[PDB]
Protein backbone atom coordinates (compact mmCIF):
# COMPACT_ATOMS: atom_id res chain seq x y z
CA UNK A 1 0.00 0.00 0.00
CA UNK A 2 3.24 2.40 0.00
CA UNK A 3 3.93 1.65 -3.63
CA UNK A 4 2.42 5.20 -4.51
CA UNK A 5 4.34 7.23 -1.88
CA UNK A 6 8.31 8.82 -2.62
CA UNK A 7 10.75 7.00 -0.62
CA UNK A 8 11.56 10.56 1.14
CA UNK A 9 7.91 11.19 2.00
CA UNK A 10 8.02 7.41 4.02
CA UNK A 11 11.10 8.26 5.77
CA UNK A 12 9.60 11.79 6.84
CA UNK A 13 6.25 10.07 8.30
CA UNK A 14 8.33 7.63 9.63
CA UNK A 15 9.49 10.06 11.96
CA UNK A 16 6.54 11.83 12.47
CA UNK A 17 4.87 8.67 13.31
CA UNK A 18 7.78 8.35 15.64
CA UNK A 19 7.07 11.51 17.55
CA UNK A 20 3.59 11.01 17.41
CA UNK A 21 3.97 7.02 19.31
CA UNK A 22 2.26 5.86 16.41
CA UNK A 23 4.42 2.70 16.13
CA UNK A 24 2.00 0.49 13.63
CA UNK A 25 1.93 3.62 10.85
CA UNK A 26 5.73 3.97 11.36
CA UNK A 27 6.43 0.24 11.23
CA UNK A 28 4.42 0.27 7.33
CA UNK A 29 6.00 3.55 6.30
CA UNK A 30 9.44 2.16 7.07
CA UNK A 31 8.38 -1.34 5.08
CA UNK A 32 7.40 0.54 2.05
CA UNK A 33 10.86 2.80 2.53
CA UNK A 34 12.68 -1.49 2.29
CA UNK A 35 10.17 -2.17 -0.56
CA UNK A 36 11.78 0.64 -2.61
CA UNK A 37 14.48 -1.26 -2.64
CA UNK A 38 17.45 0.81 -2.20
CA UNK A 39 19.84 0.02 0.53
CA UNK A 40 19.10 1.84 4.38
CA UNK A 41 21.47 4.75 5.65
CA UNK A 42 22.18 4.05 9.42
CA UNK A 43 19.88 6.90 10.16
CA UNK A 44 16.81 4.75 8.17
CA UNK A 45 18.00 1.51 10.06
CA UNK A 46 17.76 2.56 13.34
CA UNK A 47 14.22 3.76 12.08
CA UNK A 48 13.09 0.40 10.88
CA UNK A 49 14.65 -1.34 14.01
CA UNK A 50 12.22 1.50 16.61
CA UNK A 51 9.35 0.88 15.02
CA UNK A 52 8.73 -2.91 14.90
CA UNK A 53 10.90 -3.29 18.64
CA UNK A 54 8.06 -1.42 19.51
CA UNK A 55 5.12 -2.99 17.86
CA UNK A 56 6.17 -6.21 18.78
CA UNK A 57 7.22 -5.23 21.96
CA UNK A 58 3.24 -4.67 22.50
CA UNK A 59 2.26 -8.10 20.88
CA UNK A 60 5.02 -9.94 23.55
CA UNK A 61 3.57 -7.92 26.66
CA UNK A 62 0.31 -8.74 25.76
CA UNK A 63 0.85 -12.21 24.42
CA UNK A 64 2.74 -12.71 28.14
CA UNK A 65 -0.79 -11.53 29.80
CA UNK A 66 -2.65 -13.78 27.89
CA UNK A 67 -0.57 -16.92 28.32
CA UNK A 68 -0.16 -16.05 32.37
CA UNK A 69 -4.17 -16.32 32.25
CA UNK A 70 -4.43 -19.58 30.49
CA UNK A 71 -2.08 -20.77 32.40
CA UNK A 72 -3.52 -20.12 35.11
CA UNK A 73 -6.98 -21.83 33.77
CA UNK A 74 -5.21 -24.86 33.25
CA UNK A 75 -14.13 -22.45 27.47
CA UNK A 76 -11.63 -21.99 25.12
CA UNK A 77 -11.94 -18.28 25.01
CA UNK A 78 -8.69 -17.39 26.57
CA UNK A 79 -6.67 -20.01 24.29
CA UNK A 80 -8.30 -18.50 21.35
CA UNK A 81 -7.04 -15.17 22.15
CA UNK A 82 -3.84 -15.51 23.02
CA UNK A 83 -3.44 -17.87 19.69
CA UNK A 84 -4.88 -14.54 18.00
CA UNK A 85 -2.24 -12.13 19.57
CA UNK A 86 -0.05 -14.78 19.05
CA UNK A 87 -0.65 -15.63 15.41
CA UNK A 88 -0.37 -11.32 14.88
CA UNK A 89 3.12 -11.66 16.51
CA UNK A 90 4.26 -14.25 14.53
CA UNK A 91 2.56 -12.24 11.08
CA UNK A 92 5.00 -9.39 12.20
CA UNK A 93 8.04 -11.24 12.76
CA UNK A 94 7.57 -13.02 9.55
CA UNK A 95 7.44 -9.86 8.05
CA UNK A 96 10.18 -8.25 9.58
CA UNK A 97 12.33 -11.60 8.42
CA UNK A 98 10.74 -11.01 4.95
CA UNK A 99 12.34 -7.55 4.48
CA UNK A 100 16.12 -9.20 5.80
CA UNK A 101 15.46 -11.70 3.50
CA UNK A 102 14.35 -9.84 0.39
CA UNK A 103 17.00 -8.18 0.49
CA UNK A 104 18.35 -6.22 3.27
CA UNK A 105 21.14 -8.72 4.10
CA UNK A 106 22.14 -10.03 0.99
CA UNK A 107 23.37 -5.99 -0.06
CA UNK A 108 24.68 -5.27 2.60
CA UNK A 109 28.15 -5.11 2.40
CA UNK A 110 29.51 -2.75 5.26
CA UNK A 111 30.21 -4.60 8.62
CA UNK A 112 27.81 -1.70 10.77
CA UNK A 113 24.71 -2.90 8.00
CA UNK A 114 25.22 -6.33 7.97
CA UNK A 115 25.86 -6.96 11.46
CA UNK A 116 22.64 -4.95 12.23
CA UNK A 117 20.35 -6.58 9.72
CA UNK A 118 22.00 -10.30 10.99
CA UNK A 119 21.21 -9.16 14.96
CA UNK A 120 17.53 -8.16 13.96
CA UNK A 121 17.47 -11.97 12.31
CA UNK A 122 18.32 -13.24 15.17
CA UNK A 123 15.98 -10.74 17.70
CA UNK A 124 13.07 -12.25 15.18
CA UNK A 125 13.63 -15.59 15.06
CA UNK A 126 13.95 -15.11 18.59
CA UNK A 127 10.83 -13.73 19.01
CA UNK A 128 8.98 -16.65 16.98
CA UNK A 129 10.80 -19.07 19.48
CA UNK A 130 9.51 -17.10 22.63
CA UNK A 131 5.76 -18.71 21.42
CA UNK A 132 6.93 -21.64 19.51
CA UNK A 133 6.56 -25.20 20.89
CA UNK A 134 8.47 -28.87 20.32
CA UNK A 135 10.91 -29.08 18.14
CA UNK A 136 9.49 -27.29 15.15
CA UNK A 137 11.41 -24.91 17.54
CA UNK A 138 14.01 -26.19 17.71
CA UNK A 139 14.76 -25.08 14.13
CA UNK A 140 14.09 -21.64 15.01
CA UNK A 141 15.88 -21.55 17.85
CA UNK A 142 18.82 -22.88 15.76
CA UNK A 143 17.81 -20.16 13.16
CA UNK A 144 18.33 -17.33 15.75
CA UNK A 145 21.39 -18.94 17.44
CA UNK A 146 22.90 -18.76 13.55
CA UNK A 147 21.84 -15.13 12.89
CA UNK A 148 23.52 -13.98 16.38
CA UNK A 149 26.48 -16.23 15.55
CA UNK A 150 27.28 -14.50 11.79
CA UNK A 151 26.56 -11.42 13.37
CA UNK A 152 28.86 -11.97 16.17
CA UNK A 153 31.88 -13.33 14.03
CA UNK A 154 31.24 -9.68 11.49
CA UNK A 155 31.32 -7.97 14.97
CA UNK A 156 34.43 -9.15 16.25
CA UNK A 157 36.60 -9.02 12.93
CA UNK A 158 35.26 -5.59 12.01
CA UNK A 159 34.00 -3.40 15.15
CA UNK A 160 35.67 -2.50 18.09
CA UNK A 161 34.46 -3.96 21.12
CA UNK A 162 32.87 -0.37 22.36
CA UNK A 163 30.84 -0.08 19.20
CA UNK A 164 26.98 0.24 20.26
CA UNK A 165 26.22 -2.11 17.65
CA UNK A 166 28.50 -4.07 18.72
CA UNK A 167 27.48 -4.02 22.24
CA UNK A 168 23.95 -4.23 21.62
CA UNK A 169 24.59 -7.73 19.38
CA UNK A 170 26.06 -9.21 22.73
CA UNK A 171 23.51 -7.88 24.95
CA UNK A 172 20.84 -9.72 22.93
CA UNK A 173 22.57 -12.71 22.42
CA UNK A 174 23.32 -12.68 25.70
CA UNK A 175 19.47 -12.83 26.47
CA UNK A 176 19.07 -15.51 23.84
CA UNK A 177 21.52 -17.82 25.96
CA UNK A 178 19.56 -16.97 29.63
CA UNK A 179 16.15 -17.02 27.89
CA UNK A 180 15.93 -19.49 25.09
CA UNK A 181 18.37 -22.03 24.55
CA UNK A 182 18.49 -22.54 28.24
CA UNK A 183 22.19 -21.71 29.07
CA UNK A 184 23.07 -19.67 31.71
CA UNK A 185 26.28 -19.72 31.81
CA UNK A 186 27.00 -19.19 28.25
CA UNK A 187 24.96 -15.69 28.99
CA UNK A 188 26.58 -14.92 31.46
CA UNK A 189 30.24 -15.54 29.90
CA UNK A 190 29.21 -13.76 26.73
CA UNK A 191 27.77 -10.35 29.15
CA UNK A 192 30.68 -10.44 31.28
CA UNK A 193 33.49 -10.76 28.28
CA UNK A 194 31.68 -8.53 26.33
CA UNK A 195 31.64 -5.94 29.25
CA UNK A 196 35.31 -5.93 30.16
CA UNK A 197 36.44 -6.00 26.43
CA UNK A 198 34.10 -2.50 25.97
CA UNK A 199 35.30 -1.02 29.74
CA UNK A 200 39.01 -1.74 28.46
CA UNK A 201 38.44 0.26 25.08
CA UNK A 202 36.70 3.08 26.16
CA UNK A 203 39.90 5.40 26.74
CA UNK A 204 39.95 5.73 22.93
CA UNK A 205 36.20 7.73 22.95
CA UNK A 206 35.09 10.64 22.66
CA UNK A 207 32.73 11.98 25.33
CA UNK A 208 29.77 11.22 23.35
CA UNK A 209 30.26 7.74 22.30
CA UNK A 210 31.69 6.90 25.57
CA UNK A 211 28.03 8.06 26.56
CA UNK A 212 26.75 5.77 23.50
CA UNK A 213 28.83 2.96 24.78
CA UNK A 214 28.92 2.97 28.34
CA UNK A 215 24.71 3.39 27.86
CA UNK A 216 24.82 -0.17 26.84
CA UNK A 217 27.39 -1.66 28.95
CA UNK A 218 25.06 -0.73 31.76
CA UNK A 219 22.26 -2.85 30.68
CA UNK A 220 25.10 -5.64 30.16
CA UNK A 221 25.56 -4.90 33.73
CA UNK A 222 22.03 -4.64 34.98
CA UNK A 223 21.35 -8.64 33.30
CA UNK A 224 24.58 -9.88 35.08
CA UNK A 225 22.88 -8.46 38.35
CA UNK A 226 19.78 -9.86 37.78
CA UNK A 227 21.52 -13.65 36.91
CA UNK A 228 24.51 -14.04 39.46
CA UNK B 1 -16.35 -9.67 11.77
CA UNK B 2 -17.57 -10.61 15.42
CA UNK B 3 -21.03 -12.12 13.74
CA UNK B 4 -20.30 -15.71 14.31
CA UNK B 5 -18.87 -15.42 18.04
CA UNK B 6 -20.78 -15.68 21.15
CA UNK B 7 -22.11 -12.27 22.81
CA UNK B 8 -20.25 -14.10 26.22
CA UNK B 9 -17.52 -15.00 24.24
CA UNK B 10 -17.25 -11.63 23.01
CA UNK B 11 -17.45 -10.01 26.41
CA UNK B 12 -15.27 -12.54 28.40
CA UNK B 13 -12.33 -11.45 25.46
CA UNK B 14 -12.66 -7.82 25.98
CA UNK B 15 -12.28 -8.40 29.59
CA UNK B 16 -9.14 -10.41 28.69
CA UNK B 17 -8.22 -7.36 25.98
CA UNK B 18 -8.00 -4.53 28.72
CA UNK B 19 -6.03 -6.90 30.85
CA UNK B 20 -3.40 -6.94 27.76
CA UNK B 21 -3.60 -3.95 27.02
CA UNK B 22 -5.04 -4.18 23.81
CA UNK B 23 -7.71 -1.16 23.13
CA UNK B 24 -8.40 -1.91 19.71
CA UNK B 25 -9.39 -5.33 20.64
CA UNK B 26 -11.26 -4.22 23.15
CA UNK B 27 -13.05 -2.14 21.14
CA UNK B 28 -13.71 -4.24 18.17
CA UNK B 29 -15.05 -7.23 20.71
CA UNK B 30 -17.52 -4.89 22.77
CA UNK B 31 -18.73 -3.27 19.27
CA UNK B 32 -19.55 -7.02 18.19
CA UNK B 33 -21.50 -7.28 21.47
CA UNK B 34 -23.63 -4.38 21.04
CA UNK B 35 -24.16 -5.59 17.34
CA UNK B 36 -25.87 -8.87 19.08
CA UNK B 37 -28.74 -6.13 20.01
CA UNK B 38 -29.28 -6.49 23.39
CA UNK B 39 -29.36 -3.71 25.63
CA UNK B 40 -26.03 -3.57 28.05
CA UNK B 41 -25.88 -4.45 32.01
CA UNK B 42 -23.40 -1.53 33.85
CA UNK B 43 -20.17 -3.76 33.24
CA UNK B 44 -20.87 -3.84 29.92
CA UNK B 45 -21.07 -0.23 29.32
CA UNK B 46 -17.77 0.69 31.48
CA UNK B 47 -16.22 -1.87 29.24
CA UNK B 48 -17.29 -0.25 25.85
CA UNK B 49 -16.88 3.46 27.33
CA UNK B 50 -13.31 2.08 28.13
CA UNK B 51 -11.93 0.53 25.07
CA UNK B 52 -13.25 3.46 22.70
CA UNK B 53 -11.83 5.88 25.24
CA UNK B 54 -8.48 4.45 25.18
CA UNK B 55 -8.41 3.96 21.33
CA UNK B 56 -9.78 7.39 20.59
CA UNK B 57 -7.26 8.75 23.18
CA UNK B 58 -4.30 7.43 21.61
CA UNK B 59 -5.49 9.20 18.17
CA UNK B 60 -6.42 12.28 19.82
CA UNK B 61 -2.68 12.05 21.85
CA UNK B 62 -1.00 11.76 18.06
CA UNK B 63 -3.46 14.01 16.32
CA UNK B 64 -2.17 16.77 18.69
CA UNK B 65 1.08 16.45 18.24
CA UNK B 66 1.13 16.36 14.60
CA UNK B 67 -1.13 19.33 14.38
CA UNK B 68 1.61 21.08 16.67
CA UNK B 69 4.25 19.92 14.10
CA UNK B 70 1.86 21.34 11.31
CA UNK B 71 1.13 24.86 12.69
CA UNK B 72 4.89 25.16 13.69
CA UNK B 73 5.87 24.52 9.73
CA UNK B 74 2.97 26.77 8.43
CA UNK B 75 6.19 19.61 1.45
CA UNK B 76 2.74 18.26 1.80
CA UNK B 77 3.95 15.52 4.08
CA UNK B 78 2.75 16.84 7.91
CA UNK B 79 -0.72 17.62 6.34
CA UNK B 80 -1.05 14.49 4.89
CA UNK B 81 -0.03 12.67 8.06
CA UNK B 82 -1.98 14.77 10.29
CA UNK B 83 -4.82 14.16 7.75
CA UNK B 84 -4.65 10.59 8.07
CA UNK B 85 -4.76 10.26 11.77
CA UNK B 86 -7.83 12.72 11.38
CA UNK B 87 -9.69 10.52 9.08
CA UNK B 88 -9.11 7.47 11.54
CA UNK B 89 -10.43 9.43 14.62
CA UNK B 90 -13.48 10.54 12.79
CA UNK B 91 -13.91 7.02 11.83
CA UNK B 92 -13.57 5.28 15.47
CA UNK B 93 -15.61 8.43 16.45
CA UNK B 94 -18.42 7.50 13.58
CA UNK B 95 -18.60 4.32 14.73
CA UNK B 96 -19.06 4.77 18.24
CA UNK B 97 -21.94 7.29 17.83
CA UNK B 98 -23.56 4.80 15.23
CA UNK B 99 -23.22 2.32 18.07
CA UNK B 100 -24.82 4.98 20.08
CA UNK B 101 -27.99 5.63 17.45
CA UNK B 102 -27.92 1.76 15.97
CA UNK B 103 -29.74 1.43 18.79
CA UNK B 104 -28.78 1.87 22.11
CA UNK B 105 -29.85 4.92 22.93
CA UNK B 106 -32.97 4.22 21.75
CA UNK B 107 -33.57 0.90 23.85
CA UNK B 108 -32.24 2.78 27.29
CA UNK B 109 -34.96 3.40 29.17
CA UNK B 110 -33.51 3.69 32.99
CA UNK B 111 -31.55 6.95 33.91
CA UNK B 112 -28.22 5.01 34.63
CA UNK B 113 -28.43 3.71 31.17
CA UNK B 114 -30.01 6.79 29.09
CA UNK B 115 -27.62 9.12 30.55
CA UNK B 116 -24.43 7.17 30.15
CA UNK B 117 -24.83 6.65 26.56
CA UNK B 118 -26.02 10.51 25.98
CA UNK B 119 -22.62 11.10 27.80
CA UNK B 120 -20.64 8.98 25.41
CA UNK B 121 -22.77 11.00 22.89
CA UNK B 122 -21.60 14.17 23.97
CA UNK B 123 -17.73 13.20 24.33
CA UNK B 124 -17.80 11.70 20.61
CA UNK B 125 -19.11 14.42 19.26
CA UNK B 126 -16.70 16.87 20.96
CA UNK B 127 -13.97 14.52 19.91
CA UNK B 128 -14.97 15.20 16.16
CA UNK B 129 -15.73 18.84 17.16
CA UNK B 130 -11.57 19.20 18.65
CA UNK B 131 -11.05 18.28 14.87
CA UNK B 132 -13.61 19.93 12.80
CA UNK B 133 -13.25 23.74 11.26
CA UNK B 134 -15.31 26.65 10.14
CA UNK B 135 -19.79 26.02 10.70
CA UNK B 136 -19.57 22.39 9.49
CA UNK B 137 -18.17 22.28 12.62
CA UNK B 138 -21.04 24.56 14.43
CA UNK B 139 -23.45 21.79 13.85
CA UNK B 140 -21.23 19.28 15.29
CA UNK B 141 -20.64 21.80 18.44
CA UNK B 142 -24.32 21.64 18.44
CA UNK B 143 -24.98 17.92 18.73
CA UNK B 144 -22.31 17.62 21.56
CA UNK B 145 -24.14 20.08 23.65
CA UNK B 146 -27.90 18.45 22.28
CA UNK B 147 -26.52 15.28 23.98
CA UNK B 148 -24.72 16.81 27.15
CA UNK B 149 -27.97 18.66 27.86
CA UNK B 150 -30.29 15.96 27.46
CA UNK B 151 -28.22 14.17 29.51
CA UNK B 152 -28.06 16.29 32.33
CA UNK B 153 -31.54 16.90 32.42
CA UNK B 154 -32.45 13.46 32.48
CA UNK B 155 -29.17 13.11 35.63
CA UNK B 156 -30.85 16.20 37.71
CA UNK B 157 -34.26 14.40 37.88
CA UNK B 158 -33.58 11.15 38.36
CA UNK B 159 -30.10 10.99 39.81
CA UNK B 160 -28.56 11.71 43.18
CA UNK B 161 -25.93 14.73 42.78
CA UNK B 162 -23.28 12.37 44.02
CA UNK B 163 -24.04 9.40 41.13
CA UNK B 164 -20.52 8.74 39.61
CA UNK B 165 -22.47 8.83 35.97
CA UNK B 166 -23.62 12.22 37.10
CA UNK B 167 -20.66 13.62 38.15
CA UNK B 168 -18.70 12.27 34.86
CA UNK B 169 -21.12 13.82 33.16
CA UNK B 170 -20.96 17.20 34.54
CA UNK B 171 -17.14 17.14 34.82
CA UNK B 172 -16.90 16.27 30.33
CA UNK B 173 -19.69 18.91 29.93
CA UNK B 174 -17.86 21.16 31.94
CA UNK B 175 -14.69 20.72 29.76
CA UNK B 176 -17.14 21.12 26.39
CA UNK B 177 -17.99 24.15 27.89
CA UNK B 178 -14.00 25.64 28.49
CA UNK B 179 -12.12 23.62 25.14
CA UNK B 180 -14.73 23.94 22.88
CA UNK B 181 -17.58 26.23 23.33
CA UNK B 182 -15.87 29.10 24.18
CA UNK B 183 -17.78 29.36 27.40
CA UNK B 184 -15.32 29.44 30.14
CA UNK B 185 -17.73 31.17 32.95
CA UNK B 186 -20.19 27.90 31.98
CA UNK B 187 -17.28 25.93 32.36
CA UNK B 188 -16.43 27.07 36.11
CA UNK B 189 -19.98 27.72 37.12
CA UNK B 190 -20.61 24.03 35.96
CA UNK B 191 -17.75 22.49 37.68
CA UNK B 192 -18.34 24.82 40.63
CA UNK B 193 -22.01 23.63 41.32
CA UNK B 194 -21.54 20.13 40.74
CA UNK B 195 -19.07 20.00 42.96
CA UNK B 196 -20.70 21.71 45.75
CA UNK B 197 -23.78 19.86 45.23
CA UNK B 198 -22.27 16.72 45.80
CA UNK B 199 -20.40 17.57 48.35
CA UNK B 200 -23.89 18.64 50.56
CA UNK B 201 -24.78 14.83 49.46
CA UNK B 202 -21.60 12.52 50.22
CA UNK B 203 -23.17 12.19 53.88
CA UNK B 204 -25.81 10.05 52.50
CA UNK B 205 -23.18 7.25 51.21
CA UNK B 206 -21.26 4.37 52.18
CA UNK B 207 -17.81 4.21 52.55
CA UNK B 208 -17.38 2.41 48.70
CA UNK B 209 -19.54 4.98 47.44
CA UNK B 210 -17.96 8.04 49.14
CA UNK B 211 -14.43 6.96 47.22
CA UNK B 212 -16.00 7.01 44.28
CA UNK B 213 -17.68 10.27 44.19
CA UNK B 214 -14.82 11.97 46.05
CA UNK B 215 -12.72 10.34 43.36
CA UNK B 216 -14.47 12.65 40.28
CA UNK B 217 -15.01 15.35 42.51
CA UNK B 218 -11.45 15.80 42.82
CA UNK B 219 -11.17 15.58 38.73
CA UNK B 220 -13.90 19.02 39.02
CA UNK B 221 -11.59 20.60 41.68
CA UNK B 222 -8.95 20.08 39.94
CA UNK B 223 -9.95 21.58 36.95
CA UNK B 224 -11.40 24.54 38.69
CA UNK B 225 -8.08 25.04 40.04
CA UNK B 226 -6.85 24.53 36.32
CA UNK B 227 -9.44 27.45 34.81
CA UNK B 228 -9.04 29.89 38.20
O1 LIG C 1 11.59 -6.42 29.10
C1 LIG C 1 12.29 -6.76 28.15
C2 LIG C 1 13.80 -6.99 28.33
O2 LIG C 1 14.29 -7.57 27.11
C3 LIG C 1 15.58 -7.36 26.71
C4 LIG C 1 16.61 -7.01 27.59
C5 LIG C 1 17.91 -6.82 27.11
C6 LIG C 1 18.14 -6.99 25.73
C7 LIG C 1 17.10 -7.36 24.86
C8 LIG C 1 15.81 -7.53 25.37
P1 LIG C 1 14.39 -7.98 24.25
O3 LIG C 1 14.86 -7.86 22.73
O4 LIG C 1 13.88 -9.37 24.75
O5 LIG C 1 13.22 -7.03 24.37
N1 LIG C 1 11.84 -6.96 26.90
C9 LIG C 1 10.56 -6.72 26.58
C10 LIG C 1 10.21 -5.52 25.94
C11 LIG C 1 8.88 -5.28 25.59
CL1 LIG C 1 8.42 -3.81 24.84
C12 LIG C 1 7.91 -6.22 25.85
C13 LIG C 1 8.28 -7.40 26.46
CL2 LIG C 1 7.15 -8.53 26.80
C14 LIG C 1 9.59 -7.67 26.83
O1 LIG D 1 -5.84 14.93 28.98
C1 LIG D 1 -7.06 14.84 28.85
C2 LIG D 1 -8.00 15.53 29.84
O2 LIG D 1 -9.34 15.42 29.31
C3 LIG D 1 -10.42 15.38 30.14
C4 LIG D 1 -10.40 15.90 31.44
C5 LIG D 1 -11.56 15.83 32.24
C6 LIG D 1 -12.71 15.23 31.68
C7 LIG D 1 -12.71 14.74 30.37
C8 LIG D 1 -11.55 14.81 29.60
P1 LIG D 1 -11.48 14.13 27.87
O3 LIG D 1 -12.82 13.30 27.60
O4 LIG D 1 -11.19 15.35 26.95
O5 LIG D 1 -10.36 13.14 27.66
N1 LIG D 1 -7.67 14.15 27.87
C9 LIG D 1 -6.97 13.44 26.98
C10 LIG D 1 -6.85 12.05 27.14
C11 LIG D 1 -6.14 11.30 26.21
CL1 LIG D 1 -5.95 9.61 26.39
C12 LIG D 1 -5.57 11.91 25.12
C13 LIG D 1 -5.71 13.28 24.97
CL2 LIG D 1 -5.03 14.03 23.69
C14 LIG D 1 -6.41 14.05 25.88
CL1 LIG E 1 -10.13 -14.39 19.52
CL1 LIG F 1 27.05 -7.34 -0.60
CL1 LIG G 1 -0.08 9.69 5.19
CL1 LIG H 1 -36.95 2.89 25.95
MG1 LIG I 1 10.82 8.21 -6.32
MG1 LIG J 1 -0.19 -20.90 17.47
MG1 LIG K 1 25.76 -2.87 -0.53
MG1 LIG L 1 -25.78 -16.84 21.10
MG1 LIG M 1 -9.93 16.27 7.41
MG1 LIG N 1 -34.81 -0.88 27.65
Amino acid sequence: AMGSMERASLIQKAKLAEQAERYEDMAAFMKGAVEKGEELSCEERNLLSVAYKNVVGGQRAAWRVLSSIEQKSNGPEVREYREKVETELQGVCDTVLGLLDSHLIKEAGDAESRVFYLKMKGDYYRYLAEVATGDDKKRIIDSARSAYQEAMDISKKEMPPTNPIRLGLALNFSVFHYEIANSPEEAISLAKTTFDEAMADLHTLSEDSYKDSTLIMQLLRDNLTLWT
